[PDB]
């Protein structure tokens, strides 16, 4: 009976400020943080459970991390993917507000090795399509 569009927000954007955060929570550790996310990638849904999930995994990489970080996205169709890896000892309960949120979205937070030397964190949303009812 009624389509409509869901709220698109571009990421890019929503984690550069968030970044700078960051940078200033942990300049005295020297901690580097560098993102790669084009344009067109873009989440759907509550933009402030983005940026809530997105500040709890991108804080606790920041701890963990010995000076480096990396940021990267790849969009599906129904799933937004969100890849943040350090390189601080890795991965061979803090996420949880992260595990939380993305509940909600029909995702999942998942763990792995990273190239860079640490920890890989996937963090993948759901219910990605831009239309409703
Ligand atoms: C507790 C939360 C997420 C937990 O469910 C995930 C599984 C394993 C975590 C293993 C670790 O060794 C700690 C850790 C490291 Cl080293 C890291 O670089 C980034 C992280 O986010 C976590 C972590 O522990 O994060």
């Amino acid at each position: 009976s009624v389509l409509l569009s869901r709220e698109l927000h571009p990421v890019a954007p929503l984690l550069d400020n968030l970044i700078s955060a960051l940078n200033k929570v942990y300049q005295r550790k020297g901690v580097n943080i560098s993102m790669d996310i084009s344009p067109e990638i873009s989440f759907v849904g509550e933009q402030n459970d983005f940026v809530e999930v997105m500040g709890n995994v991108l804080d606790n990489a920041c701890k963990y991390c010995l000076e480096f970080v990396e940021i990267s996205a790849r969009q599906t169709d129904d799933h937004l993917h969100i890849f943040v890896e350090d390189d601080g000892p890795g991965i061979p309960v803090g996420l949880a507000v992260a595990r939380e949120i993305t509940e909600q979205y029909a995702g999942q937070i998942i763990a792995s090795d990273s190239l860079l030397g640490g920890a890989r964190m996937e963090v993948v949303f759901g219910r990605q399509h831009p239309t409703q009812k």
